[PDB]
């Protein structure tokens, strides 16, 4: 539907922390929260990288993590689109210091449409298209 | 929508700061889309004491105009969810557009109490307001 720009930014923007991050305490809302706010097209394509033995949550564990810091957020409501640029940073349990942090752009599509959507999902929140592509 | 005390951190911090904000800055060109989202957001009595300084011929935006504007800067987020209680400490900086430079930033603690409440809602206020947010009690102090 229509719910207002900073609405939009917030389920955009806390799609991608969910999505682009690691975390292994944290992988199973993350990756729930991800199907909600997907459609089933675009949830599968996620959901392929966490399938069989060699799945990041079962070969990373508990290794390593990547952060995410959002810079910039562009919408385009009419159509139902966003570009939104974001910042990752990688680090392993062992690693001395952070690597050198990752620049990206993420171009959405999204829509708006059960209790456990509750502290999730209430309005809805589905992205349809999704790609990242470095800087 | 649902009458709930809480709807997760990151939730209830979106609408917590989103209140902030709207409350506490002073854009002339959006002043009245703040004005609106307070009291939608607010208890008739919260809304009543913040609607206050806007009434008569010396009203807020009557006297200022666009000689001035003052943006918010969120700095921390305490919540207290199961009692419905946060901790919004934030920075204020103020331009007088007769001025080269900005004012000094000044910073205060926000003490709130918050709820969620299913209200009748038209399409304007849902656009706003989707999830029926709305702060219970509102003080504010310098730090
Ligand atoms: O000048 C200020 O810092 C200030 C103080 C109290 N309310 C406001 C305000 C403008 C629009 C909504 O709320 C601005």
């Amino acid at each position: 539907t229509s719910y207002g720009d900073e609405i939009d930014k917030f389920w955009l923007t806390q799609y991608v922390i969910h999505r682009e991050s690691y975390d292994f305490y944290s992988v199973q809302v993350d990756y729930t929260a991800v199907g909600l706010m997907s459609t089933p097209n675009v949830a599968e394509s996620y959901q392929s990288k966490f399938k069989g033995r060699n799945g990041l949550d079962k070969v990373l564990g508990d290794s390593e993590t990547t952060r995410v810091k959002i810079n910039s957020v562009i919408l385009d409501k009419p159509h139902g689109v966003a570009t939104i640029r974001f910042t990752t940073v990688r680090r392993v349990r062992s690693n001395p210091v952070d690597d050198q942090p990752q620049r990206w752009i993420a171009i959405m599509g999204y829509e708006y449409k059960n209790a456990e959507q509750r502290y999730v999902n209430p309005l809805g929140f589905r992205v349809t298209s999704y790609r990242v592509n470095p800087e």
